[PDB]
């Protein structure tokens, strides 16, 4: 009801992260992703309804709440910064007579993960500080929820590893920052990008204060990045607080709405309520959308299903919900998916009766995959027991 209680995060800083080969056809994590989304938000009348924010750069201190000092200095600084770094640090960055040459002749961290020598450090720090900033507002309660239209994505970047199009784990940084500023708070991270958020899982693996729930294509270790099997529940104090909805059995039958709606009904929502989070962050990749062919997906989740998933998560944590863009590169599918999530965020309700496709039962691979989730997590969660 209260107006402008929903924020949107976007800035053109983030468009500059582009290979120097100048060819979007070999580089699916391109600037077009976030720009094509931004305008969809206007043409449909949603931007006006939101507290729009530009974001800011994360400080090196914020980055270090998740990443090593060497990763941070590598990807968070520029030669030559107005930066006051001590000479030993300066010397360390000289030992890396490093870089990787891409087949296209541009610089990369690996074949897929490109580096612009002028602009990528600024764009990565900007994605991370924007999600941190959109989130702080929601935590203060100065906003109800919000949506971060950020790139590059974050959820594959681990403590000292950039990979998978990601350099800093924007969501994990926001999580840590939030927790610094509100003692004893409990944070739920829901990751619905089709790939396992290996960096997020690892950041929080031994930490009972954060519950991580990933839904991802897994298929017995044979989908990028190979990580995030169902038996990975957390370790030490954090045992039970890592939930991998690891989908097995491949692309046949089709994996789409009935499976995702079932995963929410049976696993995400009940465990989430039992955890009872102070705030919910979503790694909201749209690469499980209809529109991604075999290699980068194969799934058929729809805009409305993403909308309805957003809408259910709003029942949690007093409504404190922040989505951050992760993966997904088919432009119409990511734009449809974002719009749906954004309507949903404003207080629009989706009608589950409206879709005939949602009368279909989840396929058996899905059921099986969930049975394994259940069987594993019955040890830790009451709603999973018996
Ligand atoms: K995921
Ligand atoms: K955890
Ligand atoms: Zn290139
Ligand atoms: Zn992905």
């Amino acid at each position: 009801t209260l107006p402008f209680t929903t924020g949107l995060i976007y800035d053109s800083v983030m468009l500059k992260h582009q290979c120097s080969c100048g060819d979007n056809s070999r580089h699916p994590e391109h600037a077009g992703r976030i720009q094509s989304i931004w305008s969809r938000l206007q043409e449909r009348g949603l931007r006006s309804q939101c507290e729009c924010l530009r974001g800011r750069k994360a400080s090196l201190e914020e980055l270090q709440s998740v990443h090593s000092e060497r990763h941070v200095l590598l990807y968070g600084t520029n030669p030559l910064s107005r930066l006051k770094l001590d000479n030993g640090k300066l010397a360390g960055l000289l030992a890396q007579r490093m870089f990787v040459m891409l087949p296209c002749g541009g610089v990369g961290v690996d074949t897929d993960t490109i580096w612009n020598e002028l602009h990528s450090s600024n764009a990565a720090r900007w994605a991370a500080g924007s999600v941190t900033d959109l989130a702080f507002k929601v935590a203060s309660r100065e906003l109800k929820n919000g949506f971060a239209v950020v790139r590059p994505p974050g959820h594959h970047a681990d403590h000292s590893t950039a990979m998978g199009f990601c350099f800093f784990n924007s969501v994990a940084i926001a999580c840590r920052q939030l927790q610094q500023q509100s003692k004893a708070s409990k944070i739920l991270i829901v990751d619905w990008d089709v790939h396992h958020g290996n960096g997020t899982q690892q950041t929080f693996y031994q930490d009972p204060s954060v519950l991580y729930i990933s839904l991802h294509r897994h298929d017995d270790g044979n989908f990028f990045p190979g990580s995030g099997a169902v038996d990975e529940v957390g370790a030490g104090s954090g045992e039970g607080f890592n939930v991998n909805v690891a989908w097995a059995g491949g692309l046949d039958p089709p994996m789409g709405d009935p499976e995702y709606l079932a995963a929410f009904r049976i696993v995400v929502m009940p465990i989430a309520r039992e955890f009872s989070p102070d705030l919910v962050l979503v790694s909201a990749g749209f690469d499980a959308a209809e529109g991604h062919p075999a290699p980068l997906g194969g799934y058929h989740v729809s805009a409305k299903c993403f909308g309805y998933m957003t809408q259910q998560l709003m029942n949690l944590a007093g409504g404190a919900v922040v989505l951050a863009l992760e993966g997904g590169h088919d432009l119409t599918a990511i734009c449809d998916a974002s719009e749906a999530c954004v309507a949903a965020l404003l207080g629009n309700r989706v009608d589950p009766l409206s879709e005939e496709g949602w009368k279909q039962k989840p396929n058996l691979n899905a059921i099986r995959s969930l049975e394994a989730v259940i069987r594993v997590h019955s040890k830790y969660w009451g709603c999973m027991q018996r």
